[PDB]
């Protein structure tokens, strides 16, 4: 019914392109670049969009005269003429009004602090349906316009700016309080047997499409976690339930638990993730066997107590296994009697850590793949890369337990293959002594003594 602060939302606008409507949800990866976008998330059933990084909470939500008296030095419902705060739940920054640009319009992305009036965002009704000082109701359309520059929220073109043109906006519920304990949607976990299920590490002959139940120092690294997708955007945090399909998606890599016809069980590009080949459920029995709610809905998995099998949902087929700990994971038709797994939950820097090293991984092997490019030819994200590799050196600074963070951090990332990663950046850079543009070799010392400096940093201690 209502909008608190302390639900997570996400923003979404819609654009009629090919005569059909296109939803899309403001999103932003914050390191490595500060600039929301937008993800299309009407063609869900083919393609899971990337949600993780659409997700915002609602900090703050003010009167005018309750903001400029915070200026000058509680789960309350959202009313219309109310300043709201919206922090990102991955990179927990700020969406904020930039000033930068590309004439009247502004940059829409985040920033690293909630000081001063370019992240607060008045909210206002888009009929005489609603007026100031009444609550914000899930379903409305809704006008957002800065506290700081005082342009709209503003669909542009498929991109986001703030402007003077309007743009109607659902801020649609992902979740609000859940049962204490209890799995829900869009949840970063692991899943245990008896050892959990993981890929094999980076660099492996797999090209790490293959699933395994594995023990040992794995149950702490980034490679096993995996990030459960009910197949919904709205209310897609809300609790989990026996036998509703679901999609999991492997954090680090980005691919989608998978049955497919060739391979059997393995893991997929998005791309390739439509519904029959990637739902799965949590069943209570492997017994022979609702309508989804506009809610939180009933908690009914537990972590650490629930014994959960896991099914294909299409097939009908059981997760299970076949043959320093390392099975096989594959699906049949009959499994094991000790088949039932049970769930932890990952931990917030544990989990961030993971979907860095997803976005790093990608930008950097793009930035690989550029200069592989024009490497035999005499005639890129340097911006990115630049930010990126900034970011990540202030991400390891040395600090007072600290240290801990910082070598558990650094750890993450080395398992990943982040240190390879780094280098073969230095060594591609390094072929050239002093091809690519000039505008981008105006970058390359820059570039490759922030290479240096991260490598240095995640051997640092």
């Amino acid at each position: 019914q209502f909008l608190r602060t302390d639900d997570e939302v996400v923003l979404q606008c819609s654009a009629t392109v090919l005569k059909e409507q296109l939803k899309l949800c403001l999103a932003a990866e914050g390191f490595g670049n500060r600039l929301c976008f937008l993800e299309p998330t009407s063609n869900a059933q083919n393609v899971p969009p990337d949600l993780a990084i659409c997700c915002f909470t609602l900090e703050q939500s003010l009167s005018v005269r309750a903001l400029q008296e915070m200026l000058a030095n509680g789960h309350r419902t959202l009313l219309y003429g109310h300043a709201i705060l919206l922090r990102h739940a991955h990179s927990r920054m700020y969406l904020s009004c930039l000033t930068t640009s590309r004439k009247l319009a502004f940059d829409v992305g985040l920033q690293e602090d909630a000081t001063g009036e370019a992240c607060w965002w008045t909210m206002h009704p888009a009929s005489k349906q609603r007026s100031e000082g009444e609550k914000v109701r899930v379903g409305d359309d809704l006008i957002l316009v800065s506290v700081s520059s005082e342009r709209y929220l503003h669909l542009s073109t498929l991109q986001v700016d703030a402007s003077f043109m309007q743009t109607l906006w659902n801020m649609n519920p992902i979740c609000s309080c859940c049962e204490e304990g209890y799995v829900t949607g869009g949840h970063v976990l692991r899943l245990f047997h008896g050892e959990c299920l993981t890929i094999s590490a980076a660099d492996s002959d797999d090209q790490r499409r293959l699933v395994y139940y594995e023990g040992g120092a794995v149950c702490t690294h980034a490679r096993s976690l995996w990030r459960l997708e009910p197949l919904r955007i709205s209310w897609s945090g809300s609790h989990l339930r026996w036998g509703q399909p679901l999609r999991i998606r492997h954090v680090t890599t980005g691919r989608y638990l998978a049955l497919t016809e060739d391979q059997g069980l393995v893991v997929v590009d998005a791309c390739k993730a439509h519904t029959k080949a990637t739902s799965f459920c949590f069943r209570v029995s492997k017994e022979k066997l609702k309508r989804d709610v506009e809610g939180m809905g009933p908690p009914e998995i537990k972590y650490g107590e629930s014994l959960c099998f896991v099914q294909h949902v299409a097939s009908g087929l059981w997760l299970t296994y076949a043959a320093v700990l390392k099975k096989k994971a594959i699906l049949h038709q009959e499994g094991h009697m000790d088949d039932a797994l049970f769930l932890t939950r990952c931990q917030q820097e544990e989990s961030q850590a993971a979907r860095m090293i997803h976005s790093t991984a990608g930008l950097y092997n793009q930035f690989i793949k550029g200069l592989d490019s024009f490497s035999g030819k005499p005639r890129l994200p340097i911006e990115a890369v630049i930010l990126s590799l900034q970011d990540l050196i202030g991400y390891f600074e040395p600090p007072q337990s600290k240290l801990r963070s910082l070598r558990n951090r650094q750890s993450l990332f080395q398992e990943e293959g982040m240190l390879s990663l780094v280098l073969n950046c230095i060594d591609r850079l390094n072929v050239y002594t002093t091809y690519a543009g000039e505008e981008a070799a105006e970058s390359w010392k820059e570039i490759v003594n922030l290479l240096y400096e991260l490598l240095a940093s995640l051997i640092r201690g």
